[PDB]
């Protein structure tokens, strides 16, 4: 019988994920949960398809829907933090439903959220199911670099990066980045060892430290404004940015290690001049010397987030019970013809 | 984790690649070098002294005596870094197989030799099967090209086209390899009968990209209709100097060669790979690129700029040692292996 799959959340990501999972003949969508949006309608009609024979169910009824529909996995595409997804995780664990989530933090949440991660580990262990996640950060950043790093004899430094256009993420995300502003205490740009939530690059640094078998001393984030040598216009905050005014934000996560290996990753959200593009880069310094690195220009991150998730489904079902970080998994399941 | 005896490793060949591979394997505490074979070069000297190191207690042995050396030294694997073709390495493969020694080779063709050399590959498969050992290879083409793309391709829902590429400086590969890529030829000389540009259904050996195409077709579970190669000379808008042929290359004279391998498939998937070997002008760099077209639609690709390919060839090989020993007997293409063994601190 095909894998029984729930879509937990049905916004931008799981709408697109649904189109692909409908085509997959090794999968059967058994449930699609939203909060309030589209809640009476057939999920296929929502996304421009023929009726599928399954209705979008409500957030409040999640636990009952997961009990009666008997999914082996829920694709949790709701929120970013172990705290904010806790309620959805609990509904899954209590009904013996495995989870792959695209929640950024769950790339590696052990140090950013120690107690909430421990709780979710123990809960999934108790009901004998697995929690895994990270989406784009899991597959396109960490797993790509894990393959590349096999070709290193000695790593002294991992120097990695993620660049996105923050003007295309709405207000709220623009406000959380220094767009419009100019290091004050109540401005993001102030940071401390206790500040929460941590950046995506914080969780990626800990993923690498785990994969490379390193011992973390400290991961510190340093938040720095971006500027342009010319006047920009922001269509996010609706104002010109004069020269020397903040256009966006870099979070640089620096991990020091008892082995002397340095891990530096930059998260860059800014408005973009001529020539700026969305980017992933990973570079390894050591031996081989002079830099072993890859770049991805203009990655279709939204679609790739969903396919990474799809590549982890059977692995998540088959993983040991508990919170399993992706460094403990094999590579994303290989592309093969004949699944559609 | 209980102690395992160190892997017993032979270096079969001892030129540019295995000299550098030796320096790294000496540092690896999970490995014991048990033999280093050359043809004639350095035969009789201690392999450590050859490569600027303290005496290791192992002398460089001769090509003709390979079978005896592999019999008395009892290696579990031979790192075969000699020649490029399943035909030309046959005699070294036979020495290994008959002494139950597994092989990882950097022989370009053994990325995927099944269609470029059907009968010789079948023979080597059956020989390794009979002696219950594994033949695996491809070096830089295996790990940095095919395996990197295999990870990236997991992120595809549907692949319509793979568009891939490899660029290297042939002026740094000696006179013979420069001549094989047509450096210093006029275009007309380039396209003369059995010149570098000449191409036919009977042409042999095939390009590296030919074998990579078939690796992808195997990995993606596709059925090959035809792979054709098309050869094109490279030119430069200014005069270059070639160290390899030791003279100026006038404007419009061939600076090297592009081999484009195009594979069609019963599934409608197209696989196109370019091999570019030429003399560089200012701003030319060594490159790998792989791009996947389909769904996701917006272009799923990576580029590697300025890879240290010689050292990466060796580390790829090192990442395959335990896998090769562990693999089922026979000729095992790397699409049937897991990813290159992950980097982990504390092996040195
Ligand atoms: N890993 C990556 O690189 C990556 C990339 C893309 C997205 N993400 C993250 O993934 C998350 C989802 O993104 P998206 O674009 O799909 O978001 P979205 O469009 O905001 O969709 C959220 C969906 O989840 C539902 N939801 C929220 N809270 C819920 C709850 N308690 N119970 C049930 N359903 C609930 C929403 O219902 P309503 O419509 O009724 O609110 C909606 O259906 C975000 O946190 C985003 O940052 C990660
Ligand atoms: N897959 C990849 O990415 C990749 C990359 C680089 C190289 N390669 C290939 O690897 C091969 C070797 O490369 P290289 O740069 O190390 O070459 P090299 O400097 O020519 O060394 C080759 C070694 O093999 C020895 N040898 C040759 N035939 C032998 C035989 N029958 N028995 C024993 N030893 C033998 C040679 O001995 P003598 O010095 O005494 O003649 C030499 O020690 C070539 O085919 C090259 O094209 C592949």
């Amino acid at each position: 019988s095909p894998l029984r799959v729930a879509l937990y959340g049905f916004g931008n990501q799981n709408k697109e994920m649904a189109k692909m999972l409908v085509e997959r003949k090794d999968v059967e969508i058994v449930a699609v949960i939203s909060n309030k949006s589209n809640v009476g309608k057939d999920f296929g009609e929502v996304i421009g398809l023929a009726p599928q024979g399954i209705l979008v169910t409500a957030g409040l009824d999640a636990a009952e829907t997961l009990r009666t529909t008997n999914p082996q996995i829920a694709m949790l595409s709701t929120l970013s933090t172990v705290g904010d997804i806790e309620s959805q995780l609990r509904a899954c664990a209590e009904n013996k439903v495995n989870v792959y989530t695209i929640a950024e933090e769950l790339t590696f949440s052990w140090t950013s959220a120690p107690e909430k991660t421990k709780e979710m580990d123990e809960l999934f262990k108790e009901h004998n199911v697995s929690l895994i996640g990270g989406g784009f950060l899991d597959g396109a950043c960490c797993d790509m670099a894990r393959t590349m790093a096999a070709m290193m004899h000695k790593i002294d430094k991992l120097d990695g990066g993620l660049q996105y256009n923050v003007d295309h993420y709405g207000q709220v995300l623009a406000i959380a980045h220094g767009v419009g502003l100019s290091y004050a205490e109540n401005g993001p740009g102030w940071t401390s060892p206790t500040s929460y939530p941590k950046s995506y690059v914080y969780n990626m640094n800990d993923w690498f430290a785990s994969a490379f078998g390193l011992t973390v001393i400290k991961t510190e984030e340093v938040k720095t404004p971006t500027k342009a040598p010319i006047e920009l216009y922001s269509e996010a905050i609706g104002r010109a940015i004069p020269v020397g005014q903040c256009t966006g934000m870099i979070v640089t996560a620096t991990t020091t290690t008892e082995e002397g290996v340095i891990i530096v990753e930059k998260q860059v959200g800014k408005c973009y001049e001529d020539g700026d593009e969305d980017m992933v880069f990973m570079n390894l310094e050591g031996n081989p010397t002079g830099g072993v690195g890859f770049t991805m220009k203009n990655p279709p991150t939204p679609a790739m987030t969903n396919t990474i998730a799809i590549s982890r489904m059977f692995q998540t079902v088959d993983a040991p019970a508990g919170y399993i970080t992706t460094d403990k998994l094999p590579t994303m399941e290989a592309y093969v013809h004949g699944r559609l």
